[PDB]
């Protein structure tokens, strides 16, 4: 089989588990074999209308069986698969299409408006139009160094990560080797497929098991809560934010959960009093941290060890290797500070277009995440701070969010930043809602005295559609 | 990380689940953090007795810690590791060792006797002894196409099948996708660990999930028995005998079995009897077809499938590709009879310094099985016959094992085999055990006229010690 | 540098010879420091149009400056240069942009009306000189040696082979170790850089070698004299057809050949008498066997062994290994005939889009020439007809070339082609079209009475029909492509 | 062709000119032919001497057709070849064999006792010529560019280069790139084939050509001018120092040297005067810098731009990307000092059972020279010293070649080196160890007043110490391991 990326994947299954359901989403059900035959149909219509090998086709939708036939379908016909973010604005749209090249863009019924306002030499069909008349998979030369799709990242305009064929099989591999999943697993997608995430953690790895991914356009609590107990689902993806809403809802007591085998939650670390939520009702968190650039998986906290290692994002998965370096580039002393950096197989081409940005942040298959960490003695990480918001005062570091983290103990919402100063170069300016006073002095109780905010501006709200933002600085 | 190869995984483990159990032997416990340390020892050590990159260190023992120990050691020294097949005599342990050019023999004490014997640019040292006194894991540069070990099959001398970290690899990884392993997994070996299977199939994929690999140095039924409800193993690997042996022990019907979740079976079909046996108990069998030269995985047969397609080899592993061929090389018409060959990652380098005997079998990725079969309707291969076997008698082929098939259902061990004819360049020839006469009038009744032998040989016993050889030519 | 591919080919040279002449055509020249100015200027300006990598830019215009400007920038930009067959009409020319999938197309302006009229709703038009950008600083993209480079389209329907920047790279290699180039090379590319040929043995290695290429446009034997002993050329490039018309022109006795180092022949052998013509004013031909999908270099026939091995296709050039296989696929007994099967890092990745046709003419590195041949003792080739052209009459093959061979020695046999024409008692037999001499007159049933003295029955054509002229390539090959004429 | 590395280079180049003589050697000559045929030989006789894929084979003695043999034949069993420095000690040459763990050494005889004091007990001692198998049908095992050639050691203990059969054949293709090399060419290798130079830049390239390598067991300057008009030598490769004694021995003036074309200069920039010299004669240096580690081209100074650029290493290779860069890493101002890293497809996989001090010097496909260096505007590289030979003082730089070369200009300083010394005040400082000419007296505190009016003070020695005589290299480069002696 020469081609041995995602787009063979549909095939493959179909030889193995071809009457198994894979896809459910409302009233549709497709099987492995439907999906397979509906892949290649979409690859066949994509060669039709032009697309050959390294041409890249976008797709503006939900979480829907077209985003997995659009991406196994452009693998089939050697094409780079982009996923764009369906919340974006038309510049944004633009922008993404733009630096792609996209030559197709797939798009669902509601993005029609949206899609007919985008700047002339791009295909745009609706989802469904462009399916072609053979069903027989074609078989193209793909290897696993070639790239499967670009992920835009969010500090300048947002750059396509280069993830490989390779890249997404290595954090499949990466997620059967560390989590246990079966041959009979319903998974549910309600975090965005347009995410490594969902799609990395959860959604590649249930279908290449053989199991049934159950796809929700939207995240609503009820409908998660009512699908658990109405699907017999096993496998949930979320964020903190999704788990916190799940809880909070009124059926949270009332929903049967005993079908759920494993809970994954990523994105950000889950607070102490909602682990302990879902630990009261029976269900343990596995905790991944990662990023796109990593497909996405890097550091697993297991299950067992949720309660042992609260807010510790992990040890590596079993394919990578991740380490805490100075600018010097060498580990840190056991204990001390650096930039979390990974290497492996699940690890990006590069940014496309950018190869001088990629350098700055990839060398000798080493990433550079961004996040400031410690090692502990058992070799499990902790995310102190984003490298982007460290203070420097009078030659020490200061991070916000060890800053902001005591704030939160005093009786809303505060962000932390750096701030001109004649004689320390830089200084602390904390930002609050609330009723006030300067106790900077119950700071000075808790906090190293460098590490104090010499002002504290009390506001009425801040940038907090991220669901904070670095923007803070710009009303300083 | 540099070392990309089974040397690595020790290391890998331990970070993930240092004190999980990974190892039971008679007493023995290893957890994965004692076998890093054991194996970054042992690897310093061969260093130290001056083992290169690329040197070849052979092991003569038994299922035994000791094997993974130089495996891995092997693997962490850069080194090639030979497991050699310890029931053979001194001519062919040495022709093994001339062969590979081993530069180490590690052995145990019962062997001890037999290394003494062995042809003097070896390094013969007992197991233990070369451990050194560093138990930091070295990271040397391996790629996964870098050899990991020679294994030598069986019309010729043996010859060492090269293995790269990469097919055994992608073996473990088709064996995750395939079977639902968990981190709490108790697989017993008691199949031995010098062949692909119970190394592919069970210990490597087990030691990967995180799981207690229980090995026994020699096959008893009733050790098996009593290990299954002791141990509470939940995963066993055997051939058709080794499960024939345990149904039809006394404690077979005593025995608690409940703990039993995955039972695989390879090396050859499981007789309807037998799988009706285990099935009439509650165990239905995983069938594996495989071979060496895959490292071994190639096609598999489900629990669920085992009654709907009694005596199938199965279907394709996930990252594997397999057809039938004719001479011609290309996929013949479904139903019609070629050679399975097999293509994909878990296929070997080659024949280790044998390139034109590798080129008669190996070609664009593609290895031919010596396995005759058909493809039916449902992409389910069926074995008929070893392709060395067949007799061409006036052009037409004649498959000895569908003609012995046959014979089987007369009223002990038969043979069928080709013999010159003046006429029809070949013709058969049945060697039968029994009491007797002329009943091929018999084999008329059930075969097509061409297929029936011309004469039949009665004797007293066959060369069965195979555990039939086809040296029964040798008495035509 | 992240560019390994032949977009960092000018960058790499700037570094070393800057201001050497690289590139003459006319009156103009451009230094080795001019080109990567200009390659930089277009790979920019070609990312501002939106080309990124893996995307397909065509070049439609002759030997020119903007051919090599557009290929190393198409390099430059991690893209896939397509050099089109400028004499091809617009429904070929549609073909090879739909089948490519060029999303730009560069043009010299006499192909404004060709340009106008192809089917274009998602192509960039552009005449050459329109898409240099400001920024003259080199794109470092990672591009890999096995990255496409470019797609050549075969004379079926065109298939587009797949040239890697390795396939590329390799072949000057072997050019460079077979071949005696110098850094004062005066290469002169008046055969089409659209093919392989040019390409590939005379342009990429003067310039990895900091020589100057000089360009034309079009072949006139009139302007390769002038040029030679003008431009004091030390290498050339034809096919025997133009080294024929250099020879046949009336300034060959009065033109200084003495600068003349190399004379490259490939395409064809060199008859006896063109050896002849050369050998006697001081010229030896290198000649060269090869095709599209090995970048294209293969065999080898140096001046030093053109005397004993006459009608020899040669050895192996040093990267690459060249066999004779059975149908089967395996070795045959030495001196009978098989198919020129090729291996080496000069062999393409595959044909573009098409997998299958391309499984079926290579595998494990092993390409199908389609060219029947036999192997001496001495391990020289010797290329008997193309495989598709056999004709196979009561199970027995008729190799055409052998026949047409016979026919050339029949009074007034000015050119001639032998194809199959079905037959229900032979499956196929052979059918003569034979071009007669303007003053001959040629009656078929003698010609073939003639043959029938000469070969075997079997090998004889059953009929003759006569015409004024024969499909002929750009070079002078018959297509046989007149199996559909006659 | 299975075998992609040097072991197939034999049967390659007997393919295209089996009767050009190879190898030339006093009196025996081997044509391609005869290499082929016993290159094979011996790959079978080793593979009968338990020799298999990845095993380590050691030769011991000087330049001799055993050399290239012994490694092409390693090439062809799958092995890699150890060329031992034969000047060494046993003590030193125990190192080489257990750090490499060669099973098979080859030794011409010569070094029968040295070979007989070995710690070997696994080690198979063989003199060269009697593992000649009977089968001389070449092997064709599966080898890859990136399986290791051979294993080259360096002057810490000796660190074990692996250049792979990739990095040697890149390193021939910039050769062939940069420099005009002919199938006539007649190389003259008196400098060791156990370094890189006279492999990567003559032996190895001269053979791809089809030319022929002279080999010279010694270097003795009468041998080279007798066998430059006798053999017309048309290609040397030397240090200075060699070429120095060879402009300083008396048939100088009386020896035809018309015959050179290409005089390739390594290890060390030429002295003005030794360019004037040559100049006066017509010849012209070549100038090249590498390293063991790039196989070993890097920069190279051609005969167009010694003039202007003197005292320059000068440019990039084609295949090859050089930068100085900070103790950081990044690009440094352009004209400040740096180190000079060197990347391409010719730099090693690192250093064999060493990872950890190959990921110090090599990461991103980028090796750390250990040289000190300035680039100019027109991408001229000029070194200035070697890193770890630095002197720290107060936290200031001092460059001891700057201080040696101040030195030399002192009367009767014949030979000189600048060492650091621990201080407590400074940290380091300069200690100068000075060789008087035999028949010059100096006062150490005159030579230190002198440099202090030509240097700034912290620039300058605290002492002076005199010797006789100075450790230096086979060629002539002081080894700076005096630290121990002074
Ligand atoms: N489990 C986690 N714990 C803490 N921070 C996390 C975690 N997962 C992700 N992050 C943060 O989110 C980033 C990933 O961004 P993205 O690629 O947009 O998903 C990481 O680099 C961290 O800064
Ligand atoms: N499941 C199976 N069914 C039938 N034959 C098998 C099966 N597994 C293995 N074999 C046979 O045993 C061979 C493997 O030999 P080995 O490499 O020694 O394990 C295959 O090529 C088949 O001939
Ligand atoms: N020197 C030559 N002698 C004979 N045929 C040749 C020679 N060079 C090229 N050809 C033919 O031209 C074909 C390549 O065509 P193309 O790829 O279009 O250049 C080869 O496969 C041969 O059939
Ligand atoms: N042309 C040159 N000019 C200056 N130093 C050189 C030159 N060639 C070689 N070297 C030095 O020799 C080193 C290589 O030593 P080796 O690897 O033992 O040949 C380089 O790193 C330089 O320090
Ligand atoms: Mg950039
Ligand atoms: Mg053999
Ligand atoms: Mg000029
Ligand atoms: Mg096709
Ligand atoms: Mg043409
Ligand atoms: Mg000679
Ligand atoms: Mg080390
Ligand atoms: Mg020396």
């Amino acid at each position: 089989m020469r081609n041995q990326g995602l787009g063979s994947w549909p095939v493959r299954r179909a030889r193995m588990s071809p009457h198994a359901t894979a896809v459910r989403h409302g009233g549709t059900a497709l099987t492995y074999a439907e999906l397979s035959r509906r892949v290649a149909r979409l690859a066949h219509g994509l060669r039709e209308a032009g697309v050959r090998p390294g041409d890249r086709v976008a797709y503006l939708g939900p979480n829907h069986p077209a985003y997995l036939e659009t991406l196994f379908a452009c693998g089939q016909a050697g094409a780079v698969f982009v996923p764009l973010n369906f919340r974006l604005g038309v510049p944004e749209l633009d922008h993404a299409l733009a630096d792609s090249g996209a030559s197709v863009l797939i798009h669902t019924p509601e993005h029609a408006e949206t899609v007919a306002a985008l700047a002339d030499r791009l295909l745009r069909v609706p989802a469904g139009e462009l399916e072609a008349a053979d069903d027989e998979p074609l078989d193209l030369p793909v290897g696993l160094d070639d790239v499967c799709l670009l992920m835009y990242t969010s500090t300048g305009r947002p750059k396509g990560a280069m993830l490989t064929h390779g890249n997404l099989t290595w954090n499949c591999v990466n997620v059967l080797v560390e989590t246990d999943l079966a041959s009979d697993e319903r998974a549910l997608v309600a975090a965005p497929l347009f995410h490594a995430a969902a799609l990395g953690m959860v959604c590649l790895p249930t279908l290449l098991k053989g199991g049934t991914v159950i796809l929700h356009s939207a995240f609503d609590p009820g409908a998660v809560l009512s699908a658990v107990e109405q699907e017999r689902v096993t496998l949930v993806f979320g964020v903190p934010t999704m788990y916190q809403a799940i809880a909070a809802h009124p059926r949270w007591r009332s929903t049967d959960l005993s079908s759920l085998r494993t809970l994954l939650c990523g994105g950000a670390p889950v607070p102490a009093d909602l682990a302990g939520r879902y630990l009261d009702r029976g269900l343990a968190f596995v905790q991944g941290y990662g990023m796109t650039e990593a497909a996405p998986g890097v550091l697993v906290l297991d299950r067992a060890h949720v309660a042992e290692k609260i807010g510790s994002a992990g040890v590596p998965s079993f394919f990578t290797d991740v380490r805490v370096a100075g600018p010097s580039g060498e580990p840190v002393p056991p204990g001390e500070k650096g930039e979390i950096v990974v290497s492996g197989p699940n690890v990006m081409k590069g940014y496309w277009g950018r190869p001088e940005a990629t350098a700055e942040v990839l060398r000798d298959g080493w990433f550079r995440s961004g996040d400031v960490a410690t090692v502990d003695g058992d070799g499990y990480f902790h995310v102190v701070d984003r490298l982007k918001d460290m203070i420097i005062s009078g030659g020490e570091n200061i991070y916000p969010a060890e800053v902001e983290n005591e704030l939160y103990g005093y009786p809303e919402a505060c962000a932390v930043i750096g701030v001109p100063d004649p004689r320390w170069g830089e200084v602390g300016k904390a930002v609050v809602v609330p009723d006030g006073a300067e106790l900077l002095a119950w700071l000075r109780t808790r906090l190293a005295g460098y590490k104090v905010p010499k002002s504290v501006e009390f506001t009425d709200r801040l940038p907090t559609t991220g669901s904070l933002k670095g923007e803070v600085r710009r009303r300083f």
